[PDB]
């Protein structure tokens, strides 16, 4: 079976692997709804039982997309865990109680349910952080206290801009961070934020191990936000793999998950292939371990640009 973590002070235990759904909204390529509700249900059928969305990720097609997705698992809704965000849309960001509060709502009629199991802020580095601390996270208070959603969070690239709210809300305000690009084999920095997240009591989940596909054969979309120099050795990291017949991605992925004190990956799929791939990557790793001769030469390739970031948001 595939390994199941607890979150944080939750008590939700997630699939160590998370279906991320922002390519059911078109982000990585389009894909058709049929094949959407395949993967979804293959990939419940292989033991992933926690979904992640935006209203963001397709001007709110993921979330219509994953809607249907669910429904047709037919399962107990307590079999799956959905995650879901507020303040950034494809008109833009508001962060505003009253915005937070309207999307809730429209979130769930999308998503065809009563309750979200998580509603996070959405990229909080582009928005004002007093107004997270002092309205928006109150606002997210209101509605998990309405029941509309269980838990809550907050999401965004640089990691320093989750101490900045969790060091001024109480403490057991926030559930749950997201983080993303930091726990891959380019870029470990999230392991540097653990003992603070620790500190805090929250579940962390961890998101984008294939680095928004720089670690896949096809290599990174042409909007990739990391450097050129990134690009160059994610790329000479993949072209090794492959003239040693090996796969970028497992490996990838087996990395990200290899560190216990995140509940959750989080990989973008969109095909039962991906999902075939992923599941089988992560049973690999309990049965066979890791490929330590691959991760060290890889490690090598990457050694130059490791840890290196790119600018976002306005802080
Ligand atoms: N600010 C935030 O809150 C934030 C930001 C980014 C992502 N996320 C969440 O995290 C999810 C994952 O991040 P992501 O999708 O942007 O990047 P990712 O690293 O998960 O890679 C996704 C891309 O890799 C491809 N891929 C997946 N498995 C593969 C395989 N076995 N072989 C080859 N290619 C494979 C996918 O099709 C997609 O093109 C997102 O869907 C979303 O849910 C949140």
């Amino acid at each position: 079976k595939l390994e199941r973590r607890e979150l944080g002070n939750t008590g939700l235990n997630l699939s160590c692997v998370g279906f991320g759904a922002s390519p059911l909204g078109n982000v990585f390529g389009d894909v058709s709804e049929e094949q959407s509700i395949a993967t979804v249900i293959e990939a419940f059928n292989q033991g992933i039982n926690f979904f992640d969305t935006s209203p963001y990720y397709g001007a709110t097609l993921s979330e219509k997309v994953l809607g249907k997705c669910l429904k047709a698992l037919g399962a107990s809704r307590d079999e799956y865990i959905v995650a879901t965000k507020c303040g950034r849309y494809a008109e833009g960001f508001d962060f505003s109680a009253e915005r937070v509060t309207k999307s809730i709502d429209e979130s769930l009629e999308r998503l065809q349910l009563e309750y979200v199991d998580i509603l996070q802020c959405h990229d909080i580095e582009f928005g004002s952080l007093d107004q997270i601390v002092n309205e928006t996270i109150p606002a997210l208070q209101k509605i998990k206290e309405s029941g509309k959603t269980r838990f809550i969070g907050i999401t965004g690239l640089p990691l320093e801009v989750y101490t900045y709210v969790l060091d001024r809300v109480p403490p057991g305000t926030i559930d749950v961070v997201l983080s993303y690009c930091h726990y891959c084999i380019n870029d470990s920095t999230l392991e540097d934020m653990l003992p603070y997240f620790k500190s805090k009591g929250v579940g962390v989940i961890n998101a984008s191990p294939l680095s928004m596909g720089l670690h896949t054969e096809n290599g990174p979309p042409e909007w990739h936000p990391a450097s050129p120099e990134i690009k160059a050795a994610c790329k000479a990291a993949a072209d090794y793999c492959k003239k040693n017949g090996k796969n970028i991605s497992k490996l990838a992925l087996q990395y990200s998950l290899s560190n216990k004190d995140i509940s959750t990956t989080l990989v973008g799929m969109n095909s039962v292939k991906q999902v075939e791939e992923n599941v089988g990557a992560a049973l690999e790793l309990e049965t066979a371990g890791k490929d330590e001769k691959t991760f060290a030469e890889i490690e090598n390739i990457l050694k130059p640009i490791k840890n290196q970031s790119w600018p976002s948001g306005i802080q």
